[PDB]
């Protein structure tokens, strides 16, 4: 305790990572050690298992998954801050059953690399190479030569054809598991039904009715999103914006939208939708005119983003959409709602049991 | 054609839109439209598949998939330098097929929204609703009114307690489907081989022998990263930073390596390592003082990556990285590469033909 041990390949720049150090001890006093043993990526599970080795391991993130799977690695917690400050892939790369398990540094790749004086204009094939070394034998030279002992340094040829490692299979929302008239759903609309039949609520209230209510202050609350904002500012009403109310202990769970413009495929103008899009509605100036009029919420442009964040309204929608979930974008979407909708309206009215209108939207769906 | 007709619903902010349109003309000439329509989301799919309709869509991003899966959206084409000013999560939202088919602009989410002067406290949970609207009915007010004909607005109490639309399963490694022993593995590897008959490579070659016979100019190539130049910059020979050889017309595709540090679980320092490697390892004057000593390659840090991304020989690395594959991370890695080296050295040494020692390492790691 009081100081760090640090392993490092010895491949890697461990003199210049030592002048970091020395660096650090300068300004804080603590002793920055760094080492370069020979199979330090084999070494470090045997002895950090004893709960031995050294504070921190450098290693390609292939390794890590396995030591993080062992529980050899703290989890690590850099602030939004900071993780902004790497590339989102390398932080991919450090992830581990959801949690980040190291820090980024480089990110590493083989090259051909070639003496200009020897070719000038380097093979694009492997397969020239051996009519290339016959020329460079009756110089009394070859042409290439690499490390054939690591599997590392072969593998780019291996893969070229066809060869891979593990397959990787994307991530897919699951078109036939929905989840509309599960017991949670049931138990979420049985409560908006028992609020009507206690006349807490009318099954009639659409958008304008409640929005006027709130407006002139006959109701004490609604629920709405950033565009409905603009209208409460003009009315008499002083009204916040905060967490959606919990419903048996957990956080009600918004969709979260991202509006979106897209140019139509039919468009003759697509050159100067891009140019309108990009260079004018997405500046702050351009989403400071929109927002104006009715408020965004929060802006997917981050310079302008930063100015509204500070606002408590912004700061609640982003709460509420965090505990949320963002919408999907698949083509079943649209029947997905339109089959809630029925559901929801037909509950609200008596048209039909809770159970019996969302079996039916779930069997819709599905 | 020399015209912009933008549809975006009547609840958003279209008169500052237009002001937007209007600034827009008065730089370019270009009248812009907005019109909000009724039904816009269900009529354009209708007449963008008559090849009429806008030039540009606004939505929530939940209509996008249906509408591209049916051709009626272009795909948008922002460069690295533009989509960097939007969060990387808005553009997921917008993506679909692995394309970019809209361009994101605002992130939405309902909330509660309060009367300040009527519930100074607002209610935490749904629960406590029906005894506020009581004692609110007494004085001719209500509790809550929000809108009940749009699904939109009950779903996040149906999705509190367990509903979900669609389930997402999340991307994952298929550690049962590995292509090592494929035709493609072989047909790489028996290249290589063929080289080693044909007396081009010696078997024996390591990354000692091959570094002092480029370093001495014996050789006219090698494939080696990033931390090898350094001892090349100090040697005799001038030397170039290139695309790896194609293979049967296709790229060779090295594997990825991002250098990572990470924290000994067992580190009594873990809040000293967190402040050394964020704070001064992942700087610009840290990294720059390991690059010094031997070159890291492309940095996870962006401030300092903007500074070496000019470097042809770091322009070739992440050429050279695009055509290959991050590493996984999984456990199943380290399995991968002892199969894998066992192998490469078996077959290049004549111990195994090229396919017994590919399926042996195939059944080996699964
Ligand atoms: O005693 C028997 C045997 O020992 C010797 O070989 C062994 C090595 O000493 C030992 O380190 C071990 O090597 C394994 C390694 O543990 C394993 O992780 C994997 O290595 C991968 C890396 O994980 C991967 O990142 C990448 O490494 C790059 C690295 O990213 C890059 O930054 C730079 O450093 O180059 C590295 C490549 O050299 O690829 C490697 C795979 O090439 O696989 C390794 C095995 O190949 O196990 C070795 C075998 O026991 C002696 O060399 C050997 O002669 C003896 O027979
Ligand atoms: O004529 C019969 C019927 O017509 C009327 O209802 C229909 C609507 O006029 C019509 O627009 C259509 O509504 C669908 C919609 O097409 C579909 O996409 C889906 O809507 C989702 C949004 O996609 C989703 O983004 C979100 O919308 C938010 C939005 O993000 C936010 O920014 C802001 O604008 O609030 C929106 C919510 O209002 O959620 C909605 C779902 O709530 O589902 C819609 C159906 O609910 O189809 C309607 C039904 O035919 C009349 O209202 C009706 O009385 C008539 O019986």
């Amino acid at each position: 305790e009081g100081k760090l041990v640090i392993w490092i390949n010895g491949d890697k720049g461990y003199n210049g990572l030592a002048e970091v150090g020395k660096k650090f001890e300068q300004d804080t006093g603590i002793k920055v050690t760094v080492e370069h043993p020979d199979k330090l990526e084999e070494k470090f599970p045997q002895v950090a298992a004893t709960g031995d080795g050294p504070d921190i391991i450098f290693w390609a993130h292939d390794r890590f998954g396995g030591y993080a799977q062992s529980g050899l690695l703290a989890e690590v917690t850099p602030d939004k801050a900071f993780q902004d400050k790497l590339y989102p892939f390398t932080w991919d790369a450090v992830r581990y059953n959801g949690k980040l398990i190291a820090y980024p540094i480089a990110v590493e790749a083989l090259s051909l690399i070639y003496n200009k004086d020897l070719v000038p204009n380097p093979p694009k094939t492997w397969e020239e190479i051996p009519a290339l070394d016959k020329e460079l034998k009756v110089k009394g030279k070859s042409a290439i030569m690499f490390n054939l002992q690591e599997p590392y340094f072969t593998w780019p040829l291996i893969a070229a054809d066809g060869g891979y490692a593990f397959k990787f299979e994307n991530g897919k929302y699951d078109v036939k598991d929905v989840g509309v008239d599960n017991a949670g759903a049931k138990a979420g609309l049985t409560f908006l039904i028992d609020m009507i039949k206690n006349k807490n609520m009318s099954a009639d209230t659409d958008y304008s009715i409640a929005e006027a209510a709130f407006n002139k202050g006959e109701t004490a609350m609604t629920i709405n999103g950033p565009w409905a904002w603009s209208n409460i500012d003009k009315s008499k009403v002083n009204y916040g914006v905060t967490l959606l109310p919990t419903f048996k202990g957990k956080p009600s769970k918004p969709f979260v939208g991202v509006l979106s413009a897209g140019i139509n495929a039919a468009s003759p103008n697509k050159e100067l939708a891009k140019e309108f899009l990009e260079n004018y509605l997405l500046t702050d100036q351009g989403l400071e005119a929109v927002n104006k009029d009715k408020p965004l919420g929060a802006v997917a442009l981050k310079s302008f983003q930063e100015q509204l964040a500070k606002d408590p309204r912004i700061a609640a929608t982003m709460d509420n959409a965090q505990k949320g979930e963002i919408m999907p974008n698949i083509p079943q979407m649209s029947a997905f709602w339109y089959a809630v909708r029925t559901a929801v309206i037909n509950a609200a009215s008596g048209r039909q049991t809770v159970d019996a209108a969302l079996k039916d939207a779930q069997s819709r769906i599905t």
